[PDB]
DNA sequence: AACACTCGTCGCCCAGAGTTCACCTTGGAGCCAGGGACGGTTCATTTGGGGTGCCGGAAACGGACGCGTACAGGCCGTATAATGGGAGCTGTCACGGATGCA
């Protein structure tokens, strides 16, 4: 079923697939990153603002 | 069936058709001689006329020259939330060989 090495190897072998169609391959590759929410996006904005400010300072 | 009359045909004889043969004239046909005027030529004028190169300049005219306007195309931004495609139709066969699995 779910545990005892039952379907994890199936998921791994599924992810290790050619997927010769480029659109399907792109969808597979885009599938590996989780969605965000309001909090995560706002602190990401804080981080990029800090990076831009530091880059301007070094310039 | 018996009986007593008038008409082509030819020759011949004399005069001219018109034709030839053969005689005198006279208007020549042209041949040349002489004299214009004449039209073709040439050369004097004769100033009536064509002519002109350039310009003051007046006006067109061709274009430059500077400066406005005009859409065409390009860049740019829109703050609720909106977080993984439809569709494709696929009856071949031969068959050599690689090829992903045996």
């Amino acid at each position: 079923e779910d545990e005892s090495e039952a379907l994890r190897q199936a998921r791994k072998d599924a992810e290790l697939t050619a997927s010769a169609d480029s659109v399907r391959a792109y969808l597979k590759q885009i599938g590996k990153v989780a969605l965000l929410n309001a909090e995560e996006e706002v602190e990401l904005a804080k981080r990029i603002e800090a990076g831009l400010y530091a880059t301007q300072l070094m310039t």
